[PDB]
């Protein structure tokens, strides 16, 4: 839309020198008239290098491999440009030592590909049908709408539990449980997941690693540590990438045939599997799985 210093953007974006609303350096930096500097202006900071060669997990996903998977995330039209770094990812992963470090190298690669595929989908700046190089374009839900509070739990900030970070962590209960396990008060300070890159990655790896009955963890599914428990066989829940989509968002995406969101998750996964030189494995969709 149009805007000026005296008419800010209704939805809160930067008002450019020429009076249009947006979230890129052209709107937000030089000459910006209102609600400025909401994205980084200029070159990203140089790498901290605090992860070095990445350690144990860096044997599966090097610095270069991380930046090849997430090739276009620092395009000028990604609002999260410069936020997501290899050094923060490796520091976060060190807090969940089994992640990407369980099983033979084919399983470790496929776990990491699946994790980056699901988080790339949650934060996608790409177009339906691909290609699949612009994961991790965003770090906050674009139009935060409904209160995201399950009434069972404390809710000091009813409008503030919208999606943040690589898995777009949402709902008061997930901020409670995640914050508890990573020693952060995310219930009272939920913006930590969009202002601190290490905490942001920790929240996504936390979700990936944590069973929440009846759901197994995405980790145990992808590393061949889950077996269908009874109700599961006749709900159609078979081990593979599709079951991680069911765990993440199956109530809205699974059990009713071809769906564009599911296809986008699978598209990122196949692309990342090709980069890693591995096969995606079996049961890639959840089209005939009952949701949890
Ligand atoms: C991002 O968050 C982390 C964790 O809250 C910060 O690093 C920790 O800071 C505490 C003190 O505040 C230290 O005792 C820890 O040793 C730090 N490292 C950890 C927990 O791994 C970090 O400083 C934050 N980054 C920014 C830029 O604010
Ligand atoms: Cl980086
Ligand atoms: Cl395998
Ligand atoms: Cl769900
Ligand atoms: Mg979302
Ligand atoms: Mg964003």
């Amino acid at each position: 839309e149009q805007c000026s210093a005296i008419v800010p953007c209704p939805g809160g974006r930067c008002c450019s020198q020429w009076g249009y609303c947006g979230n890129t350096p052209a709107y937000c930096c030089t000459g910006c008239q209102s609600n400025c500097e909401e994205t980084v202006c200029g070159d990203c900071p140089p790498n901290s290098g605090s992860a070095g060669d990445g350690g144990e997990n860096g044997k599966i996903i090097s610095r270069d491999m991380f930046d090849e998977l997430l090739k276009r995330r620092n395009d000028l039209d990604c609002p999260a440009r410069c936020f997501y770094t290899y050094n923060d990812f490796i520091q976060a992963a060190k807090a969940f030592p089994a992640f990407g470090d369980t099983g033979n190298d084919v399983i470790r690669k496929r776990e990491i590909a699946a994790f980056f595929a699901q988080t790339s989908h949650e934060t996608t700046g790409g177009s339906p049908g691909g290609p699949y190089q612009k994961g991790y374009c965003f770090k906050e839900e674009v139009g935060p709408g409904g209160g995201y509070c399950g009434g069972g739990y404390p809710c000091p900030d009813p409008g503030q539990y919208y999606g943040r970070g690589p898995i777009q962590l949402t709902w008061n209960y997930n901020y409670i449980f995640c914050g508890d396990d990573i020693n952060q008060d995310l219930d009272n300070h939920p913006n930590l997941n969009s202002v601190n890159g290490v905490l942001s990655f920790k929240s996504a790896i936390w979700f990936w690693m944590t069973p929440q009955s009846p759901k197994p963890s995405c980790h145990d599914v992808m590393t061949n540590e889950w077996a269908p428990g009874g109700a599961d066989g006749n709900a159609g829940r078979d081990p593979g990438f599709g079951l991680t989509t069911n765990i993440i968002n199956g109530g809205l995406e699974c059990g009713f045939g071809t769906d564009s969101r599911v296809q986008d998750r699978i598209g990122y996964f196949k692309h990342f599997c090709s980069n890693f030189g591995i096969d995606p494995g079996n049961n890639l969709d959840c089209y005939t799985q009952t949701p949890y």
